């Protein structure tokens, strides 16, 4: 990452999305305001996983609408060395997209 | 087999599930009720119930990191196979 969205991108993300208002507020706070997830867990009395779950739903909604040709979205838990390779792949991807 | 409420609380913190999953897991692992009671009461498959209980138990039992990325399809498929091969390894390990 970082994983960020403008308000305009955020609206596109939730456009026609089945999602509750609390999920939206957390998602907004994390993705467009840039706040850490742990703060929303503490303030709202939610587990860190519930918060992560809310952020992911909106982020995924956006990406699924903005996948370049030949690309796909993945979320997965991986041993650290594999996570390292993914980051490299992600960075390489981004440079090509930019170009 | 079983968990304390203290252990239960600890195990559910990182889980991305709905309250139903959590409540089934409490009933089975903390209060000790059979799984089939929840499949029957709620109208769930036994698989959905076993999966709910397992997620919570595995969280108690268990060099890893969470990644989220958009990649060229060939790499996306590899991540999914890695994840799969990793969970079947963590299934046995020994």
């Amino acid at each position: 990452m970082k994983k960020r969205l403008t308000e305009s991108q955020f609206q596109e993300a939730i456009q026609g999305l089945e999602v509750g208002q609390q999920t939206i507020e957390i998602a907004r706070g994390v993705l467009v305001d840039g706040k850490p997830q742990a703060t929303f867990a503490t303030s709202l009395g939610l587990t860190r996983g519930a918060v992560s779950q809310a952020v992911h739903r909106v982020w995924a909604a956006f990406e699924d609408k903005n996948l370049p040709e030949g690309y796909a979205r993945v979320t997965a838990v991986l041993p650290e060395h594999q996570a390292y390779i993914v980051r490299k792949w992600e960075a390489d991807a981004k440079k090509k997209q930019e170009t």
